[PDB]
């Protein structure tokens, strides 16, 4: 084998948050160096590929849109693929993110965390489409997130509400499925042994990638918290100090 290409994940790794990681923008620099494929990943449901490519330029990172795969973007891929028309139940910031995607009769139903649309008329009426044979589609499954004034409810709830009404499982296009990582690849010419992840989060990151046969590498910053390597099994391929220290791994012993 040999490494072809490599899996950022952005909140967390590159920056935490607003404030980029201390060394992260130069190892990026040294990364493009090495001549390998390289692709931004993370789950989100309300940031579209554009606000958060605004917000790492600001952190000066020289990106491209087409190195940035986020939940959304996959969860864009599978209704191309499938050709469905959704019922898009997503905050209106992620909406840019579907341009061009039919929506009349809807025959699926998308679910990001959308708290005017999570009332009971609205998820009765998806409820109702996944009856007649929908799909139910989860961008992630995540039990809750941390605002300003606490931990609030995430969409993870809300998914798993319909699929105990339809007693049925949704399939979930972001962070930790395999299809989140496969799709990551498409179009890179890359195999997933021949790719490595890179992040804070050891079930969402490292398992997740690992379990596709990509080289997991948990970085000690953002989410991270003492002994998270652990909480998997197989362990990390490699827990690393932070992303710098990640590329510097990277360069001196597995790029051929
Ligand atoms: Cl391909
Ligand atoms: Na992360």
């Amino acid at each position: 084998r040999a490494l072809k290409a490599v899996l950022v994940d952005l909140s967390g790794t590159l920056h935490i948050e607003d404030a980029a990681v201390p060394g992260a923008q130069e190892a990026l620099k040294r990364l493009r160096g090495a001549s390998v494929i390289i692709r931004f990943v993370t789950n989100t449901t309300k940031e579209s590929k554009q606000d958060l490519l605004e917000r790492l330029r600001k952190l000066e990172f020289d990106i491209s849109e087409d190195e940035i795969f986020t939940s959304l973007t996959a969860a864009r891929s599978l209704l191309e693929r499938k050709q469905v028309r959704p019922m898009l139940l997503v905050d209106d910031r992620a909406l840019p993110d579907f341009k061009g995607i039919q929506t009349s009769d809807p025959n699926a139903v998308v679910m990001g965390l959308a708290p005017e649309h999570f009332h009971y008329q609205i998820l009765n009426q998806a409820f109702r489409l996944l009856l007649d044979g929908a799909p139910l589609i989860a961008i992630h499954k995540a039990r809750y997130y941390k605002r300003k004034d606490g931990l609030a409810l995430g969409p993870g709830p809300f998914v798993t509400a319909l699929e105990y009404a339809t007693d049925t499982k949704a399939t979930v296009v972001g962070k930790p499925e395999k299809t989140f990582f496969l799709e990551a690849l498409r179009g890179t010419g890359c195999e997933p042994e021949e790719a490595v992840m890179i992040g804070d989060d050891c079930r969402d990151d490292v398992g997740g990638a690992q379990d596709v046969g990509m080289l997991g590498i948990l970085v000690k910053t953002g989410k991270y918290r003492a002994s998270d390597e652990e909480k998997i099994n197989p362990p990390p391929y490699l827990t690393c100090e932070s992303f710098p220290h990640a590329v510097d791994h990277i360069l001196q012993h597995l790029l051929a």
